């Protein structure tokens, strides 16, 4: 059997790419569903832990030219036969392998079909609100991704926000972060909290059904009625009902493991991903995985987490391809060392924003000291301790705390003895 590897995405194509610098006269099988293949363009390394880098997409063509052990088969997988050494793909053919790499990602939750809109991690606020230029509300469900960017961009018309949480914030800001990263943003933006889409319906139904529509908010006086029509009408979990010109959906992503576990025993994790090892080795044998669809199971480092992130696929698919060579190879691999602090690199608001480690003092509940130094619409700088050691950061903003803060969170310390001075070089 060959090796294959399952998924055109970023940790596959990491870990295709690997495996064909590491076994160049032996064929690597890339199994994709889409022609389309993410490629990572413009590395940029910062630091021993920061990295950046963009995502363009090519062709298959595109890497074969610069791969040609490389076979990609455009049929993706319906079906594995673990026991059996094999994949069997929707054009009805089979392959077996001696090592597999899933890497499956990770799909959406999916009713108003016409006007509900999805987003993709290949949307920009920019280009995405250019198509909504000609609406007069749109209601934004969610907090994935450019959810927050786009609730306070687009000014031309009314957005409505309604979330699960309870304040303002997405997986990366909490509200704090959050309002000061939009203090310079008129907007009528109306928040709704603690709810999602109930039921939806066009306006063919609902006036059929002829019920009630809610305004758009102005005083705490009172709710009253709408006056004109909507293409389509959203009631809510708290039984509030609105009209609406187009829904965009930033709604929640669960692990694509659905094809590989019919008659299967793989060992899932909480979130429903694959459990892996230090080895990204699964439940199964000579099964690896890596990217969205799997999960960190072992005992990790107390400054980092699992998250959905180009970076973490990179290097999960680029680990597992490495640990799947020596395997083969016997030389027995024993790094334990691999994934050592959490960090994120990003620009929101035109602001350089930096996450490391426990940023937002996930898991340490409680027992926990928080510092903080804010400059408003110049700098944010959160700092999350705990025993004296430093367990993660939050740099919005042009600051320099960053390599000093990495080197810091690393070391861990018992940094007992400065106070405020963490805070400025
Ligand atoms: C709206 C949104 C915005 C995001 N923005 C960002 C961002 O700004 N930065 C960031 O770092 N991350 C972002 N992410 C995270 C995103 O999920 C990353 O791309 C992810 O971390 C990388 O996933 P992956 O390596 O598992 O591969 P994926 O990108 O998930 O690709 C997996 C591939 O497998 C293919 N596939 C699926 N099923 C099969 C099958 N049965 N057989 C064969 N192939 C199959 C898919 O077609 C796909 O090509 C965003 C996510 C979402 C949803």
């Amino acid at each position: 059997g060959k090796f294959v590897v399952v998924g055109g995405g970023i940790a596959g194509v990491t870990c295709a790419e690997q495996l064909a610098t590491h076994f160049p006269s032996e064929d690597i099988l890339l199994v994709t569903a889409s022609p389309v293949i993410k490629a990572v363009t413009n590395f940029k390394q910062i630091s021993k832990i920061l990295e950046e880098f963009d995502v363009e997409e090519q062709s298959s063509t595109m890497l074969g030219k610069r791969f040609p052990n490389i076979k990609v088969i455009e049929s993706g997988v319906k079906q594995l036969k673990s026991e059996e050494h094999c994949i069997v793909t929707e054009d009805g053919n089979q392959h077996v392998y001696k090592k597999l790499c899933l890497c499956a990602g990770a799909k959406p939750k999916l009713e108003g079909n016409p006007y509900v809109l999805g987003i993709r991690d290949t949307d920009s606020a920019q280009e995405f609100q250019k198509q909504l230029t000609k609406a007069k509300r749109i209601m934004i469900i969610g907090n994935g991704g450019i959810a927050l960017e786009l609730v306070y961009e687009i000014e031309g018309c009314e957005v409505i926000w309604a979330i699960k949480d309870k304040a303002i914030g997405n997986t990366f800001f909490d509200a704090g972060a959050a309002e000061f990263l939009t203090s310079k943003l008129s907007h009528k933006i109306h928040l709704e909290t603690m709810c999602e889409v109930k039921k939806i319906y066009l306006q063919d139904e609902f006036r059929i059904l002829k019920k009630k529509s809610f305004t758009f908010p102005r005083d705490h006086k009172s709710v009253t009625a709408d006056t004109e029509m909507w293409p389509v009408y959203v009631e809510l979990t708290n039984e509030k009902i609105y009209g609406c010109d187009f829904i965009v959906s930033a709604t929640g992503v669960t692990p694509n493991v659905e094809p590989f576990l019919h008659g299967n025993s793989f060992d899932l994790g909480e979130d429903g991903g694959l459990k892996v090892d230090d080895h990204m080795h699964t439940s199964l044998p000579d099964i690896y995985a890596a990217g969205d669809i799997c999960t960190t199971s072992w005992q990790l480092s107390p400054v980092w987490q699992q998250m959905r992130l180009w970076t973490q696929a990179r290097q999960m698919g680029w680990y597992a391809a490495k640990c799947m060579a020596a395997a083969s190879s016997g030389d027995s691999i024993d790094m334990d060392f691999s994934f050592e602090l959490f960090a994120h690199v990003t620009k929101f608001f035109n602001y350089k924003v930096v996450l490391l480690g426990k940023y937002n003092a996930q898991g340490l509940g409680s027992d926990h000291e928080l510092m903080l130094r804010c400059t408003k619409g110049r700098e944010y700088i959160k700092v999350v301790m705990q025993n004296g050691r430093m367990m993660g950061a939050v740099l919005i903003g042009e600051t320099d705390l960053e390599e000093t803060f990495e080197n810091l969170i690393l070391n861990q310390m018992n940094l007992s003895s400065y106070g405020e001075d963490l805070l400025d070089p």
